[PDB]
């Protein structure tokens, strides 16, 4: 409905921006003020256009520079902001599952709420660009039945377009309120067909059927009916089909609210979201928690980390 809080610049100069980012590092120190004042000002793509114009005007490399100037929470918002979207999901979730121990959270996140054509896209690209499976990664990194979601997800089977029948939209709410009767344990398979398989517009359907039936949002039974990365998942799911803007709000309060922070989740959340939905997700934001997104930001960070991330949030 808003869209996003940073947009292409108007008078985009890539040369004089390179410029400016070679004048803000050269030398001892560095004008961290300045590096805001283009990167955070351009989107993606313009960036892509600075690393270009960085080469042929300055002779050096903008990213490798950045790294080797900057460190932190900054360095890694920079560094996320001047990665190509598809490449920024792809290395996202490279990092959620290298090594022992499983960022599941992250993978959540990113296989719930983008599309089935920019999954294909992250899958190809992170196929391409470590000579691994994405979908074999998932299979090593998760168990049970939250592996199954997150499979699916990554499979890009769930049928596409808006078709929709309203015998089978009655028929799966039917079967999700029986998995809610068991005296033993919800029949947790029923909740994987539905939630991974059908299109949007049928899901909208079939929540709004469910809770015709049973009286309760199919949020609420999830909740009661099952646990863990699963639950979790499911929940991550139903939350995008309604609203993405709003799973995303979420995403950020979480991140921010009470003891501890997860740097990685708001930063990834910002980078990821300021140039498709950021103004939708401050509006949404504001609804749920009665604060602004700024003011938690401005709230839980400090330095030029928090600088640039005020910027990404309008
Ligand atoms: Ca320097």
């Amino acid at each position: 409905t808003k869209g996003g809080t940073v947009k292409a610049a108007s008078g985009f100069n890539a040369m004089e921006d390179a410029q400016t980012l070679r004048k803000a590092m050269k030398g001892l120190g560095t004008d961290e003020d300045a590096i805001i004042s283009v990167l955070a000002y351009r989107n993606t793509a313009q960036r892509q256009e600075i690393r270009t114009a960085y080469k042929s005007t300055i002779g050096r490399d903008l990213i490798d520079d950045l790294k080797s100037e900057l460190s932190g929470n900054f360095e890694q918002v920079i560094v996320g902001m001047m990665t190509p979207t598809v490449l920024y999901d792809v290395q996202e979730l490279r990092r959620a599952m290298k090594g022992a121990g499983t960022d599941e959270g992250c993978l959540i996140e990113i296989l719930a709420s983008r599309t089935p054509e920019e999954i294909r896209r992250i899958s190809q690209t992170y196929q391409q660009q470590y000579g691994r499976s994405l979908e074999d990664d998932i299979r090593s990194d998760t168990s049970f039945m939250f592996q199954r979601v997150l499979v699916s997800l990554s499979a890009g089977g769930r049928d596409e377009g808006n078709y929709l029948d309203d015998a089978l939209v009655r028929q799966d709410a039917q079967d999700l309120y029986e998995a809610g009767e068991k005296k033993w344990g919800t029949d947790e398979v029923k909740f994987l067909t539905v939630l991974c398989s059908r299109n949007r517009n049928h899901l909208l359907h079939v929540f709004d059927e469910y809770k015709r039936i049973s009286q309760k949002d199919i949020e609420q039974s999830i909740k009661s009916e099952t646990s863990g990365s699963f639950e979790d998942a499911l929940l991550a799911i139903v939350k995008c089909m309604r609203n993405k803007s709003a799973y995303f709000a979420e995403k950020l309060y979480k991140s921010m609210k009470g003891l501890g922070t997860d740097d990685n989740t708001l930063i990834r959340v910002m980078v990821s979201r300021a140039e498709i939905d950021m103004l939708d997700i401050r509006a949404h934001f504001k609804r749920l928690y009665g604060k602004s997104l700024y003011s938690f930001i401005k709230g839980d960070t400090s330095g030029d980390y928090r600088k640039v991330l005020l910027v990404l949030c309008g």
